[PDB]
């Protein structure tokens, strides 16, 4: 079943499988990728309500730019961004919150490393490091009536409901249900935040035919809005970081973000070794803001607030169907996908930059003037429109009694855009692009618990337009390619899998030139090395572990000062090491704890401001129990519990760490 859920593996803080695009969802051992599952059991226990808490907290690979008093949350993966933007649905791109995914209504977040362009397509962000891939929850057939209460620092109340019911002969139908609503002050100064969301998980089993349909409705409002701080042109050194409580961008700042979608999914067997396919949704997504970012004077801490208005209105459609079967060629036997795929989206994008206002790192800033943003008052213009479609065939030959699997496919994909500008609504770009892109790898299985394999993949982004500086101001570059090769290991003892891979992944750069002309000349070669140890190597005692090394060079720049220097927002050296523990001696009572590392890194690509490794620690604890009769479970979650204030470095900026934050809730299931 290429949509059946994968079960859980030992432990149950990870699952068995996940997604590969097209391919459908694939066992660990089966699939030539670095791919993890994260459990809804992970989500609650650890009380993540965004997919960067999770990722951050347990995850080797995955660092977290910009944060929870943010609007934005992005992602480093392999030593390239990855944004939010870019995060899959059931494998469908364009579905979920633009800036910040929720996930008090997932049943898994899957992580699969590298580019995958054959796999899923190219992402409307144009990300190569890495996809990350949401599941919605399912009604299962035991009812489900549970209601939780939470509390976080200093005054946020939230309630979270959860209700799944089937109905119809032999339980064709199923409806999951889930209500949040969490409001009150943060823990970062003279910050509240409230935060609704409503979302329906909705299935048809049937004997040939299965249905769903997903809607979400989310909304996340701010009083007070964190910002990066960016280097400026005489910044020397970069200066330590403030208390994390300390707030010195804008001090009325606001947003308000809202997002709401639908998407309806179907499969119908046309006989034993045929199967359609099929998807179609829809996004709206509209933003409102005055915010500003940090801007470093000085080098002991004076910086510049520099003051914008944002407005969007972004409508987003996508679409997905194909074949998929199977036949045999003797001893050869051939699983085939047939696949094409459609994404189109008209988007409303307003700014004006007004207001420059003097601050310092280690003061939470006072009222300051709001400038008149008026002009941009009424209805929001059009200011692109984007449209991105592809087909792609793939077939996995498996031979020698499954235990050798070689897998190749190719995609052909089209972009196009047209872009008008805000103020005069004249056309500006009109960019329209094709490609062909292909995957090859090779999986053998020596033991019955060791997978050998390799793969080739590429990834895809758009082309960027000139700077309105450089001689070629409007153009739009030609898309950038990057190749992946990996070889790795897998090793299931049955209790816990110890995994080993390595990796390059080559990519274009753009810059403008000595001649000042824009060009895709430069070019990046990450290489890395990726170790992970989880599962119950002991009974009732779970272990989720990692390291991984990369070498980013910019190994061709235009410049001696960045030749063979490190790509900047990229540590070298990163980890992760989490435990949890029932204790034998109290019954029901279980105890966490999570160690995050990661390592010095640069925010320029000459290299000469360094930014210092980091440590976090959080601590947790869960005591299940009884009364009159119902299962109730209370839990504390304690993160950055050393209260320490690091840097989180990127490609000109850094954003500042969370605080020491503790979050408590009590759950009931009735
Ligand atoms: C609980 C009923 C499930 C609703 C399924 C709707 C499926 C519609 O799909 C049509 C496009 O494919
Ligand atoms: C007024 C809202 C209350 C919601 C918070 C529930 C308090 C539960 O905390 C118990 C903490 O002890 C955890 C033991 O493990
Ligand atoms: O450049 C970007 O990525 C966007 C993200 S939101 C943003 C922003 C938002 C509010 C105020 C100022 C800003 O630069 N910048
Ligand atoms: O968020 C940032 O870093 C700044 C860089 S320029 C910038 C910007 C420029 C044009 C339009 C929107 C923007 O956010 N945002
Ligand atoms: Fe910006
Ligand atoms: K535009």
């Amino acid at each position: 079943g290429a949509e059946t859920l994968p079960a859980e593996y030992a432990g149950g803080q990870v699952a068995r499988g996940a997604r590969l695009g097209m391919l459908g969802n694939a066992d660990v051992m089966d699939a030539p990728f670095s791919i993890t599952s994260y459990t809804a059991r992970t989500i609650e226990q650890q009380q993540a309500r965004s997919v960067a808490d999770l990722l951050q907290a347990n995850d080797p690979s995955v660092r977290v730019v910009g944060g929870r008093g943010d609007l934005v949350d992005s992602y480093t993966i392999r030593g390239f961004s990855v944004q939010n933007a870019d995060v899959a649905f059931n494998g469908l791109y364009g579905l979920l919150p633009f800036w910040r995914v929720p996930i008090e209504f997932a049943e898994r977040v899957e992580v699969l490393k590298g580019p995958n362009a054959l796999l899923g397509g190219i992402s409307p962000g144009g990300s190569v490091g890495g996809t990350i891939n949401l599941v919605p929850k399912r009604a299962d057939d035991q009812p489900l009536t549970r209601v939780s209460v939470d509390w976080t620092q200093r005054g946020q109340l939230g309630t979270h409901l959860d209700i799944g019911r089937r109905f119809g002969e032999n339980n064709a139908f199923g409806v999951r249900f889930n209500g949040v609503y969490r409001n009150g002050d943060t823990a970062v100064d003279h910050q509240s935040r409230e935060f609704p969301m409503l979302s329906l998980g909705l299935d048809f089993r049937g004997e040939r035919l299965r249905l769903s349909s997903d809607l979400l409705y989310q909304k996340e409002s701010l009083e007070g809005v964190v910002r990066p701080l960016l280097t400026g042109p005489g910044t020397t050194h970069i200066p330590h970081a403030p208390d994390s409580k300390t707030r010195f961008g804008l001090r009325d700042s606001y947003l308000d973000q809202e997002d709401y979608s639908m998407v309806n999914r179907g499969e119908y067997d046309l006989a034993d070794n045929l199967t359609a396919f099929a998807s179609i949704g829809g996004r709206q997504s509209n933003y409102e803001t005055i915010a500003a970012n940090s801007i470093l004077v000085g080098n002991q801490g004076d910086i510049v607030n520099s003051l914008a208005r944002q407005r969007g209105d972004r409508r987003t459609y996508s679409a997905e169907v194909g074949l998929r079967g199977n036949f045999d060629t003797g001893p050869l036997r051939h699983d085939w996908t047939l696949s094409a795929n459609r994404l189109h989206e008209r988007l409303g994008m307003v700014y004006a930059f007004t207001g420059m206002q003097s601050g310092n790192l280690y003061q939470t800033s006072p009222h300051t003037p709001l400038p008149d943003f008026s002009s941009l008052d009424g209805s929001i213009p059009k200011t692109n429109e984007t449209d991105l479609g592809g087909v792609a065939l793939a077939d996995r030959l498996s031979f020698l009694e499954d235990r050798v699997q070689v897998t190749l496919g190719v995609r052909r994909q089209q972009i196009e855009s047209r872009n008008y500008d805000q103020t005069s609504g004249a056309r500006t770009s009109h960019d329209k692009r094709h490609v062909w892109t292909p995957m090859a790898s090779v999986l053998v299985k020596p033991l019955q618990d060791l997978s050998l394999y390799a793969n080739y993949i590429q990834g895809l982004s758009q082309g960027e337009a000139a700077p309105m500086t450089a001689a070629n101001a409007g153009q739009v570059l030609a898309p950038y390619k990057a190749e992946q090769y990996e070889i790795g290991a897998k090793y299931d003892l049955g209790g816990f899998t110890t995994t080993l891979a390595l990796f390059e992944i080559r990519k274009p750069n753009a810059y403008t030139d000595a001649s000042n002309v824009f060009r895709a000349d430069g070019e990046q070669r990450n290489r890395g090395v990726e170790l992970s140890l989880y599962g119950e190597p002991l009974d009732g005692v779970r272990v989720m572990a990692g390291a991984t090394y990369i070498k980013p060079e910019q190994n061709k720049t235009g410049d001696p000062a960045s030749e063979g220097k490190d790509a900047p927002g990229v540590a070298r050296r990163q980890a992760n090491l989490g435990v949890s523990w029932d204790t034998p001696f109290v019954d029901g009572l279980t105890l966490d704890s999570r160690w995050i590392y990661t390592g010095s890194a640069y925010v320029d690509s000459a290299n000469a401001l360094a930014v210092p490794h980091w440590n976090r620690v959080d601590l947790g604890a869960a005591y299940a129990f009884q009364v009159a009769g119902k299962p109730l479970v209370a839990r504390a979650n304690l993160e950055n519990a050393l209260g320490k204030d690091y840097w989180t470095a990127a490609n000109g900026y850094l954003s500042i760490s969370s605080p020491r934050t503790l979050s408590l809730s009590l759950t009931a299931d009735f």
